[PDB]
């Protein structure tokens, strides 16, 4: 089974590779889809952290997409989606989603994997915050992730 | 009783007039209050989708209205709001205005009606999204609405 | 219209009372019906403090009920079921409820109205750990239900 | 992979088959596990209804089980779990199963699938409480449910 | 115990009022923490308001902080962080928060106090937009932030 | 200050002691209250477990109670009630039963901690229903604990 991992991931934090290295385990192959389209990244550094962020894992590919998610993962001939689930992830839009791409694509199945627990409270947005101002974000984001946040905010 | 359905409804989709149908099955009268100010359709060609949507139903009227809510409440006369619950909604919202109508209007009630289960993910904000890549939104949305973003989105 | 209220109001909390208030102000007929089939008080008790707490309720009528809840509102010719709702109440529950109400009896809709935010914390089941304790619970049931709780609990 | 789908099943409603066929069109392999130990229908009864509603399912088995789900799981090597997810299933109680899991068999996972928005309402408590009372459950669950509660319920 | 009470306060409203009276009654010192970086009202309005409203509150100071809340937690030597919450409150948020805060500031606790229910769906956000329209927000705001709202918004 | 932390720890979890040492470092005085009254344990049993895996604090104590919290609190001076909460705790029953707390000792406070995330999924119901099957919870429980199951379950 090829599975497709969808997200803006701006930046990659722990909480998004460890799904990508659940999912990794679990099937065959799987792309991660870096959404291109106000990112602190640009789609390139993101999908370049992505790359060396995921090179340990023989079996997980990465790509840009733009337009419908549904479209790339017909494009890839990937059959199913895999996204992560927190505690405080929103299920409610999780939950939306999965419904809506299993209309636009006839059938296609969201798989929801659940992320480690000690990820649980780690999203983009509050690493972003938090290394804005100095903050330590060492221990929430892989070091291809804090090599690019130090270099993009000069610190 | 005269009740009053308030929304953006940019673009009013097939959850909202589900919606106005149980209203209008089960009160003498249902007005659609549609809110006017970044919204994809203008407030003119918003109200002209409901009553396009909407005609079907003889005890249905709409008007655009600006301010708070219940002074239009008050203005046509009704005796309370209703709204449209799904089991993705943000309930806490919805609580947390009906609480204050509740105050501003002493005594104005909001009676939540249960929108069908097969509606129960659409929501504006998606129904544009896909739209705006060429997804199929036929399904989620009522004809007046679907002929409207194609010629709002060129397609 | 007119509406049911169905619970098993064991016993009668002000949170409850509330809501038929605000119903008897809505509606032009209310009838509370009471589940009868381990509950503190009987089927006759607790519609006894029904009729005695809603006395000053013109529209509002009383009456107990076994099997389905939508047999009784066919059996006294209602047009809807009517609940309240609590930022604790179980959304989930009464959702799927409305659901499947609206299933038996093809197109009988439920109407949420939201209880006063003052009992917006309880519950009979709590009313009745608290009473069984001795504790004070004047302030959260009516005269109706405090006289009973003491003389049923011999206090 | 070879998934297993746990559960007391009592009875199978169409919110778990649809669940089955989901995953049945997914994985190679899927076994249903029934849970063994107050049930309506015995784990003898309640595996046959399941025999029987999947039968058109050719990758499918269906066995009882008695203990740890981690065991059971390892003893029909399979490589994860699967659970059907509900805009109203009790999101907490999933992910917390699953994070014990994935510590009582190390990194066992579990994935989730969402179940059909048409029976996000449906439970195997309701179905009884409305069978019980002879009301029509027909379209909540499969026709080898429909019988085993006719026959169960002398109806 | 020092404890600090963060927050943008724009404008603060009785539900932020209610949390920072029962801190002071609790604890011995109580700051009240403003952030500065579009608000309604400059940090230095937002000040001035919470010092006027707390004026009754000996145990109570207020000041403007930028960066990171632990660094302001720090330097001002205090023993936690602690923060409202309501029955309609972003629950999943704070915990976040509370967790990311004591990651960065290694032990570093956040306290939840419970604001009366009566104050349970106020909201800076829902204030503003209820007084720029003329509604009465008397009820939902202390005098201080009355005043400045009129003053404010001209009315 | 004096704190009271209750529940009926039937038997201590990794969560529940998480707490008790937050609260150990916050305040000067905590007492653990024990509910007396079908549990595994005996009150008695229950109240040894915590005494041996709360002998490191030396500002812990712990007894047993009947009948209203709020009085126990009352009882030992203290000066609030402290919770611990998990993103999985049922944040509704804990804000209703600390409203309650609050009118019936007037003022009576309860603040909530956030329990370590590691241990944010574990429960005495799970632990006891693992351990009763042989499963190791080992990794959940604190090792006076864990030496209790294994006598009362005869492991
Ligand atoms: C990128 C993402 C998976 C969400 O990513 P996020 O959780 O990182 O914000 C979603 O926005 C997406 O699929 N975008 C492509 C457009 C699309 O297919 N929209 C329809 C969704 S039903
Ligand atoms: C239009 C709406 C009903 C919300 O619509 P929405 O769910 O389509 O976003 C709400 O924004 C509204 O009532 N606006 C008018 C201003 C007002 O009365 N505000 C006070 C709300 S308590
Ligand atoms: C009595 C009640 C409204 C729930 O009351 P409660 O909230 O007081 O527990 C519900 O149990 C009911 O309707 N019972 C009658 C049996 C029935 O109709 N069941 C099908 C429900 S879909
Ligand atoms: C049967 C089930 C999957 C839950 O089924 P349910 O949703 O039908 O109630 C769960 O109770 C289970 O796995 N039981 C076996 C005992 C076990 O493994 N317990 C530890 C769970 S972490
Ligand atoms: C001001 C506030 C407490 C949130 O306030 P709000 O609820 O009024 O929006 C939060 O944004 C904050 O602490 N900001 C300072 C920056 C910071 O420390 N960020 C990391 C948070 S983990
Ligand atoms: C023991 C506990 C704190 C809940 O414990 P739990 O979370 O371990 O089930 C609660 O049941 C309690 O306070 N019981 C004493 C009786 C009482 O005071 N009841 C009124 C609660 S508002």
């Amino acid at each position: 089974m090829h599975v497709v991992y969808p997200g803006s991931f701006d930046p990659l934090t722990n909480g998004h590779l460890d799904v990508i290295q659940r999912a990794s385990r679990l099937f065959e192959k799987v792309t991660v889809a870096v959404l291109e389209n106000q990112y602190l990244f640009s789609a390139e550094e993101r999908l370049a952290i992505i790359r060396e962020a995921t090179a340990h894992l023989a079996n997980v590919e990465a790509a840009t997409f733009s337009g419908l998610l549904v479209d790339f993962v017909r494009r890839v001939g990937a059959q199913a989606i895999v996204k992560g689930l927190r505690a405080v992830s929103d299920y409610e839009y999780e939950l939306q989603m999965a419904h809506l791409n299993r209309q636009l694509y006839p059938g296609l199945e969201t798989l929801f994997i659940l992320a480690a627990t000690r990820y649980s409270f780690v999203s983009s947005t509050m690493v972003k915050e938090i290394a804005r101002y100095g903050g330590d974000v060492s221990k929430l984001v892989p070091p291809a992730t804090l090599r690019a946040l130090k270099a993009k905010l000069g610190q």
